[PDB]
């Protein structure tokens, strides 16, 4: 750390706020972007019949947590149900809805709602009792939907002032795009009893009119531009996926295996181009298979086998590395029952082990002391109570930066982990810090901050202005705190960070927060001179196709490590793409085709088995005619190879084995 006079530039920018009360469960919510508004909520028991034996305390900051004001009187100390949480409005709507507990015998529930970033609240009594949290229509923050304790679907067009029940007997409801609502309904019995017999409904006018877009429904889900629905198989207790890209007007069967009741589907990630779908393996395995879709969400390539996804807790380590296009990391179960971290750079086209740091030696999990990989601690390691304070961290505005606890060896080890960092989207790695730490990225990567994870109280904070290569430590208080967590504005564009914890026992361990402003550390604004040209996904500069991923390269401007300046709240990631010539690698095999060990070419399958044969017989005829190739979704290559073969019909092939009637 080459920062000069850093103590003097941070001492006057460190703002302590001690919460005198705040006893118990503490909920913290940010309200909007570029507002600095933070709500802190706590609830507790009181021996007052008049309060139904409960009260809340509610604090509000509007300077990114430097100072808080007690605004409990705005909700009349009413006990707030924290299971619902604070219902925070989209982007800068400033909408806030708290769900109160009401006494016995009430007609319906009660909410406290604010439309001005919690400066004023109004009380609203509901014609129903809410069963779920209230969901904002993403397009319009005035439109809300909620299920009632009677499984009624209620909608409000005026930010919860007035509600109407648009349908009864609803199991699950979700906002689509353009203020569209999808929901399932039950008939004879309960939602569980009518599984595989539910109906899937749609309404695009907030309940004025309805359309039934699916029958024999098990459940449904949304991902990217795709609507997925699981439907029964009439003869038995199994189900399969159908997909729609037109909000349920038309459907097609997904080329994915059917599953039983004790299996599950899980959308790992989805966008405008494709979806990552996990299919649980039959049996108590704790793993499944990742499948990647084509751009229609219909034809699926098998991407990764033995993908870890436990039933107990639903723990998976699948992580979109949001700081570099096409990069995803996850954990796989080897045959040896060990857990290995895998990384893909091309959207699940190929997976490989993570390259270990050059200066790192292998741990006891590796047979060879000098040959091993880097493995990453994520949700599963945390769920298993390993000493992992945080999961991997990446931000799209901090190009290439990835931070995670890990271990260098042949499998995820149980030892107390170090923190490792990548600046190139996961191609190369360095040990960032020794031991576990909480970490946060500020100013689009202009500053990285770390807090040591310790059993004893701490009073120091580590910061780096060169993407984690050099560090300096700042004592932010003379009264050490038992650290609990960091709070910083979502989007990693602020220069404010809030350190939360409680003081030592002799001080009644009240909650306290230290908010630090790094504006005097990054006093100078970045200029053009402080940015440098960087080709993403570079592995060999002498190669003409170096950096081509899904058919194109991207060349960035990014902040020089030696440059100590502020990117700014308005910082924009600058990148330019180079359109590579198409090769066979830019195409996936269409239905009825596969790739042999021989490179590139998609060849006709000899016989269609399992779900492939079920797709052929029952699939839509349009998808059953192809030449064997489809452009990879999101692939922008131009020129070069184009498949010569014309459109061959694959359904005659599967039906040819069956004797047909007249
Ligand atoms: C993995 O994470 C990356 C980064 O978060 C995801 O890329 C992001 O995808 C979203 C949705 O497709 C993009 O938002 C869109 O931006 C365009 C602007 O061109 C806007 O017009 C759209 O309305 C939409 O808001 C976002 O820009 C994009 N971010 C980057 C850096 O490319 C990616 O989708 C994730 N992978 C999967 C499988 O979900
Ligand atoms: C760090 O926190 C301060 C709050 O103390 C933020 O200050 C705000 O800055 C914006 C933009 O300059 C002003 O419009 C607001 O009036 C400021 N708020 C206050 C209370 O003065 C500051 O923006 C934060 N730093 C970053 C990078 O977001
Ligand atoms: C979390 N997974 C699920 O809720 C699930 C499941 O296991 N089967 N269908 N769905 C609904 C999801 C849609 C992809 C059909
Ligand atoms: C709080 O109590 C006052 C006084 O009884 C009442 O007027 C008000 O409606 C209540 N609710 C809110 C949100 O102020």
């Amino acid at each position: 750390g080459r920062v000069r006079d850093f103590v003097a530039k941070l001492a006057n920018n460190t703002h302590q706020h001690v919460f005198d009360d705040l006893r118990g469960s503490v909920s913290l919510s940010w309200v909007g972007d570029s507002t600095g508004v933070i709500l802190v909520l706590t609830t507790f028991h009181v021996p007052l019949v008049i309060m139904t034996f409960g009260q809340s305390k509610l604090y509000r900051s509007e300077d990114y947590g430097k100072n808080f004001k007690d605004i409990t009187d705005l909700i009349n100390n009413t006990f707030i149900r924290t299971e619902f949480g604070m219902a925070i409005g989209p982007e800068n709507s400033g909408k806030v809805v708290l769900t109160a507990e009401v006494s016995g015998g009430s007609r319906g529930g009660r909410i406290f709602r604010s439309s001005d970033f919690a400066k004023n609240f109004v009380q609203t009594d509901l014609p129903f009792h809410p069963l779920t949290q209230m969901m904002y229509s993403p397009q319009n923050s005035d439109y809300l939907l909620a299920l009632s304790t009677e499984n009624g679907l209620w909608v409000s067009k005026n930010f919860g002032g007035k509600w109407e029940e648009i349908h009864k007997a609803v199991c699950l409801a979700k906002w689509g795009s353009d203020n569209t609502i999808f929901f399932t309904t039950y008939a004879n019995g309960s939602c569980k009893a009518d599984l595989g017999a539910l109906e899937l409904w749609r309404t695009s006018d907030l309940g004025k009119s309805f359309k039934t877009i699916g029958v024999k429904i098990y459940s449904f889900g949304l991902g990217g531009r795709f609507l997925f629905a699981s439907v029964m198989a009439d003869k038995d207790t199994t189900r399969r996926i159908h997909v729609s890209t037109d909000q349920g007007d038309t459907w097609s069967m997904a080329q994915l295996p059917s599953v039983g009741q004790e299996q599950f589907y899980s959308i790992l990630a989805a966008n405008d181009d494709m979806v990552f779908m996990h299919v649980d393996e039959p049996g108590d395995t704790g793993f499944g298979t990742i499948f990647t879709s084509d751009d229609r969400g219909i034809v699926y390539s098998k991407s990764l086998d033995r993908h870890l996804y436990t039933t107990t807790g639903g723990e998976t380590d699948f992580t979109n590395v949001t700081s570099l296009r096409g990069v995803y990391i996850t954990s796989v179960l080897s045959e040896d029952n060990s857990i290995q971290t895998m990384i893909t750079f091309d959207q699940g086209g190929r997976w490989t082990h993570l390259r270990k740091p050059e200066n790192s030696e292998c741990d006891a999990t590796a047979k060879n002391k000098n040959e091993c990989s880097l493995h990453i601690h994520a949700s599963y390691s945390i769920s298993q109570k390993l000493n992992v304070p945080m999961a991997p961290l990446s931000e799209p505005n901090a190009v290439g930066i990835v931070i995670a606890h890990g271990s260098v060896g042949d499998a995820i080890s149980v030892m107390v982990p170090d923190v490792y960092i990548s600046d190139d989207g996961g191609y190369s790695w360095t040990k960032m810090l020794e031991g576990p730490h909480y970490y946060t990225i500020l100013d689009s990567g202009g500053i990285i901050v770390a807090i040591e994870h310790s059993s004893r109280p701490i009073n120091v904070i580590k910061f780096s202005t060169d993407e984690g290569q050099c560090w300096q430590t700042y004592t932010f208080t003379r009264d050490p705190i038992y650290f609990t967590g960091l709070a910083s504005e979502p989007g990693a564009r602020s220069m404010n960070i809030s350190i939360w914890g409680f003081t030592e026992s002799f001080l009644t361990s009240q909650w306290v927060s230290y908010t630090i402003d790094f504006k005097d550390i990054l006093e100078r604004n970045c200029e053009e001179k402080d940015y440098t040209i960087w080709l993403a996904h570079s592995t060999d500069p002498e190669d003409y196709e170096d950096g081509c991923i899904l058919g194109y390269k991207e060349q960035f401007l990014r902040l020089r490590k030696s440059s100590m300046c502020q990117n700014g709240r308005d910082y924009v990631v600058t990148k330019q793409p180079s359109i590579c010539l198409c090769s066979l690698e830019d195409f996936l095999c269409d239905f009825g085709y596969y790739r042999p060990e021989n490179d590139s070419k998609c060849v006709e399958q000899p016989e269609l088995k399992g779900h492939d044969l079920e797709f052929c017989l029952y699939g839509r005829e349009e998808h059953l005619t192809t030449n064997g190739y489809r452009k990879i979704p999101g692939d922008k290559c131009q020129g070069g190879v184009n498949p010569v073969r014309e459109v061959k019909d694959l359904k005659k092939k599967c039906t040819s084995n069956f004797l047909s009637p007249e």
